[PDB]
């Protein structure tokens, strides 16, 4: 006999409670929008209906992303995911982002489903007030069987977030492990990986991991799918992908891209013993075909309210298209880059006296801070909403002296794992920068020039290694996030900056019509 397990998943869902255009950005024609949580719980709701044994999962990073996170802390995600029914949620990075103080109080008290991390342990006085909140598994009864869940985190959250110095992150497979035992001393022979670490970790965990039957991803954005893929997004394997396991199994591993815009779909067919004999599906996109649930939608409309207070109003127009995805913007020059490093570098326009034309020429932006695009379809026009989608975090731009030796390293850790679509790669302002990926890890930038600051004329010279450069940057990466612990560490001076989407929002709206191009600032030989 055997028993099929339905697991539903939504991954990186970045605070779009709402429904959003086909690009996760703001909703503006109803008819061609997309995903929110009111259109996911009538889908999830017809496969409950449907389907026998249904498990709905989330692999993290519900935090951050909208205006709905900026206004209520992730009073939202506890809320709408409550409400949804969800069996079970992954801490994410993103979870972190208002300190551990920030989890506890919104999310982790109100949520009426388990949290799970395995490879987070709390330290010190933490570990009291946190204990039982979030859990390293869960045994879940679906129907007559149990399910397990074990839980995982990505061991950069203290690089990309602030956990703070009361948690340790372990190797997910070291911490795993020991908890899939206890599950099989448990006679739990069902048993779900589900974490937030990316698509290779995953991979590695459904290869290394004994006992676990399937992995349930996030953090890499992984769009999988079999078939023909039903919108925009292009498809990084199978899905599931299938690892072979060092134990001679085979173990589906899925993910659901972002932006709640698809909902995944899983069907294991499980023997008795708990070993997977097949699997199929895919993820289900959330198109305007499938209804939003009325008594949710009118929940999610009396939330909105508060929201409406953010201006309406027209910050400026651009007749271009602000390439923010991250595609472009953490593997070349991307034109939102430029807009934003720009828009910092005007900011910091103070012509004082006859020797420097200004003192701050240069910028370094994180590719991975630029977190949506402004599609210039609808009139060109960007409001704040907009702008609150690229640049969602909360964050300061502010200013640093760097010695060019401490910039060169910032510039080689831009590049130093080229090709797995992570954050640090340096979008620029006054700075003309090349690559050699050929060349080794270190050793890749093979020029480096940089807009002069003491000249009536700006030019570019080739950086100095000793020189001290002014450059305006995130606080962020002012404070050694993405793993620029060098900029931290070297740095001579770090002043307080403005607010990271007002910066952009003045500059937009000093130059009324915007059209940034992609000009050969980072090139690659
Ligand atoms: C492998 O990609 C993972 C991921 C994909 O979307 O992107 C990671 C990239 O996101 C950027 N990031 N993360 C945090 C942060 C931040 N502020 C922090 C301190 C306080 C508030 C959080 N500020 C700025 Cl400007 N960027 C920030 C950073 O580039 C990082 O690699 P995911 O969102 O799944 O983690
Ligand atoms: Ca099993
Ligand atoms: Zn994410
Ligand atoms: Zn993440």
């Amino acid at each position: 006999s055997m028993w099929e397990l339905t697991i539903l998943h939504t991954n990186d869902v970045h605070s779009r409670l709402e429904q959003t255009s086909e690009d996760s950005s703001k909703c503006v024609d109803a008819s061609r929008c997309m995903g929110g949580v009111a259109r996911l719980f009538t889908k999830v709701q017809q496969i409950r209906r449907a389907e026998p044994n249904v498990l709905l999962l989330d692999a993290g990073d519900q935090y951050q992303g909208t205006i709905w996170f900026t206004v209520y802390k992730g009073a939202e995600v506890a809320h709408f995911m409550n409400a949804l029914r969800y069996d079970a949620m992954a801490l994410g990075n993103h979870e972190f982002d208002n300190g551990v103080e920030g989890l506890i109080e919104p999310l982790l008290k109100e949520a009426k489903f388990p949290i799970l991390s395995a490879n987070i342990k709390a330290k010190g006085p933490l570990a009291s007030q946190i204990s039982g909140l979030y859990l390293p598994y869960k045994v879940l009864p679906v129907g007559d069987e149990v399910v397990g869940i074990v839980g995982y985190t990505s061991k950069e959250t203290p690089f990309l977030s602030n956990p703070g110095t009361n948690l340790v992150f372990e190797d997910e497979i070291t911490a795993l492990q020991p908890e899939v035992d206890k599950l099989k001393t448990l006679n739990v022979n069902k048993i779900i990986a589900l974490g937030h670490s990316g698509f290779e970790m995953d991979k590695l965990i459904a290869q290394k991991v004994r006992g676990v039957d399937v992995v349930v991803g996030g953090h890499s954005n992984t769009f999988l799918y079999t078939g023909n893929p039903p919108s925009k997004e292009v498809p990084a394997g199978k899905y599931p992908f299938i690892v072979t396991s060092d134990d001679g199994r085979k173990v589906p591993v899925v993910q659901a891209y972002a932006f709640g815009k698809y909902l995944g779909y899983l069907k294991i067919e499980f023997d008795e013993r708990g070993n997977v004999i097949s699997s199929h599906g895919n993820p289900i996109l959330l198109n305007s075909s499938i209804p939003e649930d009325p008594s949710i939608k009118a929940d999610i409309n009396k939330w909105r309210i508060k929201l409406d207070d953010y201006s309406t109003q027209e910050l400026g127009k651009t007749i271009v298209y602000l390439d923010g995805s991250s595609q472009s913007c953490r593997f070349r020059e991307c034109n939102m880059g430029n807009l934003i490093c720009d828009a910092m570098i005007n900011n910091n326009l103070r012509h004082t006296d006859e020797m420097f034309w200004n003192h701050v020429s240069m910028c370094i932006l994180n590719g991975g801070g630029i977190r949506s695009p402004i599609d210039e379809r609808n009139d060109g026009t960007i409001t704040w909403e907009n702008l609150a989608a690229v640049l969602p975090f909360g964050g300061t731009f502010d200013l640093v002296q760097l010695k060019g030796s401490t910039l060169k390293k910032a510039f080689e850790h831009s590049v130093h794992r080229y090709g797995q679509s992570t954050g640090e790669f340096l979008q620029v302002g006054g700075i003309h920068v090349v690559y050699d990926l050929s060349r080794k890890p270190g050793d890749r930038v093979v020029k480096l020039d940089v807009l002069c600051t003491k000249c009536r004329v700006p030019s570019y010279d080739p950086l100095k290694m000793d020189e001290v450069y002014k450059v305006i940057l995130p606080n962020f990466l002012a404070n050694g996030g993405d793993g620029f612990q060098m900029i931290k560490d070297e740095l001579l001076r770090h002043d307080s900056g403005d607010q990271d989407i007002n910066v952009v929002s003045t500059y937009i709206s000093k130059m009324k019509v915007i059209y940034p191009a992609v000009e050969g600032r980072i090139k690659f030989s």
